[PDB]
């Protein structure tokens, strides 16, 4: 998805969630619920086939 | 921000390979490539605190 593609590039720069909030013009407990999604959706992998 | 060899894994991560394509990828072992990306993710989740 390329909005947490997005996200997932600025995280990778070091940026902190208030960066990132500020860069994007939302609430930093935006960004928080965001990042929490975008990292669980990395830490899962495909099962099947 | 991220290492070059971390930022290639994160690439693969947002490819959506599995743990096991990863390993074959980069002539590891899967439990090895397991723990690269635990590492990552924890990095990820984390920011600094200071100025």
């Amino acid at each position: 998805t390329d909005q947490e593609r997005t996200l997932l590039g600025l995280l990778s720069e070091g940026l902190t969630n208030k960066q990132i909030a500020d860069r994007m013009f939302l609430a930093e407990k935006t960004v928080k619920n965001y990042v929490s999604r975008l990292l669980a959706k990395l830490g899962m992998e495909r099962r099947t086939q």
